[PDB]
């Protein structure tokens, strides 16, 4: 017949792309509106990394790459996750997949088969359920209540096993929480994934962007389990170049690419070769990210300050770019109080998707004169 | 538990991945074969493509495009839509994925409920079947005979019609084949593609490298249930750079955008303002074009001298760059036919993965000195 699948009809629209196109027109039509919806960092990226891609046109680096990536990077690859993270994997376990987000995608697609349950906690990044799911996953979620500054508490996490449960999700700098969970929780968590032999799924890419803490690795507890992914995007303001990575089990990240190899074919050539450039040239990109952060933590005290001062509560991120506002006084939910703040010209991005009822995520990766006025116009509408 | 899924664990491994890596280290070890294993032209892509990427990594054009590509881009691809085939789509029915391949990929994933039947016409192109199957699909294939030179019949592709039967998939100019259907064939297979109510899947791509007929879509036919898939890749040389596009139905064209917002998040930006300009700067692409064409016209012509003097036959291929040549002389089946002309330093991709048995898939895309090249070491085989 004609008609759409289950799985797509089934499928829910964007928390974020929806208050995108939804400024622009408003934003399109005379009013200009503050969007702290953003994803990506202000900054653009390297000029050594565009200098690479320059390289790479010019010498006709043009051709289809190997699904899994350019041996080159992968080589590269499998030495930031030893250099940076202690991780042993060889360029064989290690993958260059089309973003962080496909990483995610393709692994689910390789790991999950349909009723398998994948642990995930909330609040937590608007598309693991999205992508768990279109798998023919089932989302078994634990919250992280936010006097515990949200973060997981082993025993629970440990009570929503189930002899269905394959695979664990943790991402530490959180999205949208901001926080930056211990050593020995990441510990923790890894080990209930050896106890109960099931993958851990970590999201690290936001690794960089650390005000206050340690980032570890719980692939250095359990390598045969832990599934390792980052990405360019975030730290080398890389975001629209569409490259992310992943290490671990070496027949895992082989499914992983075989999916690859249907779906994308490999990512684009270009912007491998520039990655790669991004990731050997320690001395260049060791500034870049040296001066975003400390960036970033001018605009998290910014924020913060104005906003604490403004009478809103907020949970002070350590790491990621993001905050989750409380908007309790600003509305009596966070969906009528995200329009009442779309009035005063500031576009949030609702809790709602992220399940983090009664909080709007803020975004301080815009200017510093957007934090100076979107703080103002809060203060209006109070 | 731990392990790979059903799907994953199902799948065939790559007729001409194989072949590539094991030219090297037979190439990579003092052998230097002459591989016609080619799906790339030779040509480097075009400069005024090169140049327009220079210019958007300059202008800072970084960050991330929407799910469904650039306006700009859509605008621009709903154009050669209708200006260069007939079928008239809005924007809205146009979408910029990450290749041809994720085209034909999220497409499946839009469409395709399990157990629902594809019709695929072998020969054919070797991921076809892959990808309906990893949807949850189920291959129902039609013969085409050399003797009627592998033009479908429709009558038969009829009696093949299930109420399980969902998609037809035909692609004109043919994938290793070279064929080129005739306007009312395209026409009969679009009829019954409404008539029984299913989408109609066309491969157009190879559209630009067409020698001798007329290049028609069904789209202009059957609009409420064609999908119409090409690429930048092949016609401009652009296969590394990981762009292709569509267009049909304003429904299954967002269903297919929000599997590209959580498999790809989008392609990589700077490929799309290189393509907008090869898209819209018509004069210089236009050039492009008419010099590979005849270009390979010619190797196309060599190469059938060449291999009609040694005895061998094959099917004059009228568009694409593939020739399905019949190893019947050559060894008793394809495979071993395969390996005796990797002996002769000749590496080809035997016709076994698309339902081309008997046959092996040379490749004038390369040089025509290695036309002449191979054309000698068959003649020494024999
Ligand atoms: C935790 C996390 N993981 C992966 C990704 C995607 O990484 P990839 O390497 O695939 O690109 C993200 C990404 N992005 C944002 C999206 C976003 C928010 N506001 C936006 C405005 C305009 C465009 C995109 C926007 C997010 O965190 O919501 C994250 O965070
Ligand atoms: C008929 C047809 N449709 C789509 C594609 C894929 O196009 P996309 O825009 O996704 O790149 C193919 C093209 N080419 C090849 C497959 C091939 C040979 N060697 C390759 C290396 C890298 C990637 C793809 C390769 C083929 O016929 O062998 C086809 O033909």
């Amino acid at each position: 017949m004609r008609g759409l699948s289950r799985r797509v009809q089934a499928m829910k629209p964007d928390a974020v792309v929806a208050v995108n196109a939804k400024a622009l027109e408003l934003r399109r039509q005379g009013v200009d509106l503050v969007a702290l919806t953003a994803g990506e960092p202000d900054f653009d990226t390297p000029e050594h990394v565009k200098e690479a891609a320059r390289r790479a046109l010019a010498q006709g680096k043009t051709k289809y790459a190997p699904p899994a990536g350019i041996p080159e990077l992968r080589e590269a690859l499998a030495e930031k996750f030893r250099r940076e993270n202690g991780l042993s994997v060889t360029p064989e376990e290690t993958i260059v997949t089309v973003g962080g987000s496909q990483a995610l995608f393709n692994l689910f697609q390789a790991i999950l088969d349909p009723g398998d349950e994948v642990i995930v906690l909330s609040p937590y990044w608007v598309s693991y359920p999205e992508m768990v799911r279109f798998a023919g996953g089932v989302v078994v979620e634990v919250e992280t209540l936010p006097e515990e500054g949200f973060v997981p508490d082993p025993e629970r996490v440990r009570r929503a096993i189930t002899p269905r449960t394959k695979a664990l999700v943790v991402n530490s700098p959180n999205n949208p929480t901001g926080a930056v969970y211990p050593k020995e929780v990441l510990e923790a968590l890894a080990r209930l994934a050896v106890e109960h032999d099931f993958y851990l799924v970590s999201d690290e890419i936001y690794e960089h962007l650390l005000y206050e803490g340690e980032h570890f690795s719980p692939g250095r507890v359990a390598p045969e389990h832990t599934l390792t992914v980052n990405g360019a995007a975030k730290a080398f303001a890389m975001t629209g170049w569409r490259i992310g990575y992943a290490c671990g089990p070496k027949e895992v990240i082989k499914a992983m690419a075989s999916v690859s190899r249907q779906s994308t074919t490999s990512p684009d050539t270009i912007a491998q070769w520039a990655t790669l450039e991004a990731l050997t040239n320690q001395e260049a990109s060791r500034a870049f990210v040296e001066m975003a952060r400390e960036a970033y933590r001018r605009r998290r005290d910014l924020l913060l300050e104005g906003l604490t001062a403004l009478g809103l509560k907020a949970v002070r991120p350590s790491g990621a770019f993001y905050v989750l506002m409380d908007t309790s006084p600003i509305a009596p939910d966070e969906v009528r109080a995200a329009e009442r703040l779309l009035e005063a010209g500031v576009a949030v991005v609702p809790g709602t998707d992220f399940a983090a009822f009664g909080h709007v995520r803020l975004s301080y990766a815009t200017s510093e004169e957007n934090l100076r006025k979107a703080l103002e116009r809060f203060a209006r509408v109070l």
